[PDB]
């Protein structure tokens, strides 16, 4: 019986599609969902994520930046299980995942995957975790916006890459299978739509009681 | 002998005296000294933890009030290591053990002495703590303008004092030695001052192992 909205998240590198995808599946819950994009840049806290990632001369250091980020979903976190509460589902872009990852990937001394993990536990954990991998570098092709970010590089791109594997493959073979890593090389928004909604449809009608969750 | 300075940490709970005693000491190991007090309010991160602390109307989690109290160290370690290697001591108000007892005094779900000090972890230790204990936190709460900040209340200090126990109990028994706590209660400036003189002084002449440092 009862029963709570689905939390969906897509995660993966820069330069991958995953706002496209997330407007869609989004546009094609509503209206009995959410959307929510990280990081939030609108708040005081997403402000300054904002300088450090457009601008690459704002001076923040890693362990700083990296503890803004996960204060950035601590912020909003509450909403969130609101709305999941209130039956709403929220198709969400980035996350804990893009948090640890990204932040180690930098191979910073003390700042490793599980170091990197820890102010992100106790998070809610999403439903279900689509990764839009690829095997095309950075992806000209694929810019959300001009000049391109402090992270939107060849080689760390290519390091977050590594790191977003060691990660997910630690916490499947750990026993999460409510992950799932989708091949996007080469393939259109209608195509990827479609490799997502069949993955993502199943879980929707599947049931979830109300009043339970999973943490990081 | 030559080497590098010390990291002589003062703690205690609000209006115990640190920032006097922390200038007194300060002057006394000029010029070769610098002073700290956190949270280091000048910065982004600080302001938005000034204004957590000085205005009611500034809504943060928890969780995330309490990673930019970490940040804030964070954007200013490297400085404190650069400073004891040229030689100079370093004074400071206040660190990773008000950033554990205060957060985790509030019981919020999750929230404990363990999850609190993970972002802190990596951190550099202190050569010498020194805890300012008051078994009067009734009058503590009269000194002037005590009510202005948020965890400014009797009976919240109640419990970052019982919070701040079991963190250095656990510290010392573990067997921190750096670690020492110093009854000010009804003692004046002047007397405290000279227990603080009696426990920093013959730290200040050691030099313990090759210089090395410490970390959370
Ligand atoms: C949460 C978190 C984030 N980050 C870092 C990771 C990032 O480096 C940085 C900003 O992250 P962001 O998500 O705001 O980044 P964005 O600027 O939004 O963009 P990304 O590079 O991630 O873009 P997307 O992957 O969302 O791409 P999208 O906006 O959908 O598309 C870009 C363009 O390509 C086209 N496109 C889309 N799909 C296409 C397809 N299938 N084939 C061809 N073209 C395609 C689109 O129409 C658009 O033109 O934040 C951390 O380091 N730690 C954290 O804790
Ligand atoms: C680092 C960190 C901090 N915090 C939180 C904890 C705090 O609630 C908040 C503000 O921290 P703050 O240190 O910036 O706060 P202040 O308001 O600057 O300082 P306190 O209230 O702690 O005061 P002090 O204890 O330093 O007191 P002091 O300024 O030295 O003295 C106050 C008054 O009493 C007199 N006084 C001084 N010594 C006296 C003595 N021996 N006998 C009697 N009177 C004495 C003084 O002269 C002055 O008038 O920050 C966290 O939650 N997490 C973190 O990670």
């Amino acid at each position: 019986m009862m029963g709570r909205g689905k939390l969906i998240l897509i995660e993966g590198l820069d330069r991958t599609g995953k706002t496209t995808q997330c407007n869609i599946l989004y546009k094609k819950l509503q209206p009995n969902c959410k959307l929510l994009k990280f990081p939030e840049r609108s708040t005081r806290i997403g402000g300054l994520i904002n300088e450090y990632l457009t601008d690459d001369s704002f001076q923040l250091s890693d362990q700083a930046i990296h503890l803004l980020f996960s204060a950035n979903r601590w912020e909003i976190v509450d909403k969130i299980k609101k709305d999941l509460l209130e039956g709403k589902n929220i198709v969400m872009d980035r996350y804990v995942y893009s948090g640890v990852a990204y932040s180690a990937a930098k191979g910073t001394n003390g700042m490793d995957l599980d170091w990197c993990l820890q102010p992100d536990v106790g998070l809610l954990k999403p439903d279900l975790t689509l990764f839009l991998s690829t095997q095309d570098v950075d992806n000209n092709a694929e810019k959300s916006g001009f000049g391109d970010e402090r992270y939107e590089t060849v080689k760390f791109q290519e390091k977050v890459k590594q790191t977003f594997m060691k990660l997910l493959d630690k916490e499947i073979r750990k026993g999460d299978e409510s992950i799932t890593i989708v091949d996007v090389t080469n393939k259109g928004i209608q195509e990827v739509e479609a490799l997502i909604w069949q993955i993502v449809e199943p879980v929707l009608s599947t049931h979830i009681d109300h009043d339970k969750f999973s943490f990081f």
